[PDB]
């Protein structure tokens, strides 16, 4: 037998597997990393390093079985070989190389992953010229989220940049994903469901930006508006977050709360937020690799006279009480309120968003969007904010207005953190 271990699926993994089988070929839970490499690259060592990553991270040797079993199980294999699929585009013009790679990217989203047999990650390198390559990296979220993929990337390049130069290396020990499954099986699932039920008690629901939503036929027109926060306000926004003993993510959620409070004309609002899902009870959970992040509902209550520091407190405290219950899938939370549309937009703060070797220019991450509006923020000397929206629902003019309103609200809130947020002008 080629089986190394066998354990159950996390609640998120089970719903992910359930929807993946029911909707094949719809790019569900698929992430496609596309990048152009301008430089020299040892293909054989990249293949060798990938197989080190293969045997270092058990999530890549994992398959899922749902048939003829009372409850789905994940099977990790003792050994599996990864082929990096090299494609020669030297004998082709530029346009044929572009279409050949674009044909791969479109077909790759449709093929997806047979989670019962395939490796939940596939790679393709297109040699378009000498020292000119294009990488199409794909993986399934059932085994890997965005943050943990960066850990795999650094481990791959550490092994790559060493093997080629013959110099040896050592890699930090990894904690098996089974330890997270073990922690889950020890939690009271009903106690976590009750937390979200109480947390969302008497919430009526809301269609965010209702009068700005265009009422057309369903369908997604992906568009983006990217902008930065100047270093001065970024340093002050971080200092205010450090002063109030809260995170930079919570600080942005509070600014967004004030903005939507004006559009909805209400003090009871909800939006999606991505939580780490990494329980601090497990030691070394920071170095584990697997599926941890989750979108959970965030309910913000804005009473009369509430200040930004008061809002910063309400949010940071709820972030702590929710930590033992961040494993609950959003479907289970929404069913415990008969509100299939409890949230319709999310805020994401990626602290490490997606030298030795070559040059990596033009990175693009493809991910199917489940919401008509997504506020994405990344750290840095000047905070980078992205507004990814569906053009069939929202116009660019409104997204541009939200940019100006978000920038002026950030400034007004860092300078008057103890003034009632109702006094903020947007």
């Amino acid at each position: 037998d080629q089986v190394q271990d066998m354990y159950y699926l996390s609640p998120m993994q089970e719903g992910m597997l359930f929807h993946a089988i029911l909707n094949p070929g719809q790019s569900f839970y698929l992430e496609q990393i596309t990048m152009k490499v301008k430089g020299s690259l040892n293909i054989k060592c990249l293949e060798e390093s990938m197989n080190v990553i293969m045997d270092r991270y058990d999530v890549f040797r994992t398959v899922f079985i749902h048939e003829k079993v009372k409850r789905p199980v994940q099977v990790v294999l003792k050994k599996r070989q990864f082929q990096i699929e090299e494609i020669d585009l030297t004998h082709l013009t530029g346009s044929e190389q572009t279409a050949k790679i674009n044909e791969y990217k479109e077909q790759d989203k449709i093929r997806g992953f047979d989670l019962t047999r395939d490796i939940p990650m596939r790679a393709a390198i297109f040699k378009k010229a000498e020292e000119s390559f294009e990488w199409v990296w794909s993986y399934h979220h059932i085994i890997l989220d965005g943050w943990c993929f960066g850990i795999v990337v650094q481990d791959l390049f550490k092994v790559y940049n060493a093997l080629r130069e013959q110099k040896p290396y050592s890699l930090p020990p990894v904690k098996p994903y089974k330890d997270y499954i073990k922690w889950l099986e020890k939690q009271d699932k009903q106690a976590s469901l009750r937390y979200w039920r109480e947390y969302l008690e008497d919430f009526e629901g809301q269609t965010t930006f209702a009068e700005q939503r265009k009422k057309q036929k369903d369908g997604y027109e992906p568009k983006e508006l990217l902008f930065s926060l100047p270093e001065a306000e970024t340093k002050a926004f971080t200092e205010l977050a450090k002063s109030q003993h809260t995170t930079l993510s919570t600080a942005l959620q509070a600014v967004w709360s004030v903005l939507i409070s004006r559009y909805q004309q209400s003090g009871d609002l909800a939006f999606g937020t991505v939580v780490s899902g990494r329980p601090a009870e497990i030691k070394g959970v920071e170095h584990m690799v697997g599926l941890f992040i989750n979108v959970v509902p965030r309910r913000v209550k804005l009473s009369e006279g509430i200040t930004f520091n008061d809002l910063l407190k309400q949010l940071q405290e709820q972030s702590l009480q929710s930590e033992p219950h961040q494993y609950v899938p959003l479907y289970d939370i929404q069913s415990q309120a008969d509100q299939p549309k409890l949230i319709d937009h999310i805020i994401v703060f990626e602290n490490y968003p997606l030298e030795n070797g070559f040059d990596m220019v033009d990175v693009h991450v493809f991910e199917k969007s489940n919401y008509d509006l997504n506020l994405m923020a990344s750290p840095g000397d000047e905070m980078l904010i992205k507004l990814a929206y569906n053009e069939n629902v929202f116009d660019e003019a409104f997204i541009l207005r939200l940019k100006s309103q978000l920038l002026t609200a950030i400034q007004q809130l860092i300078q008057n953190p103890d003034q009632p947020v109702s006094t903020i002008n947007i």
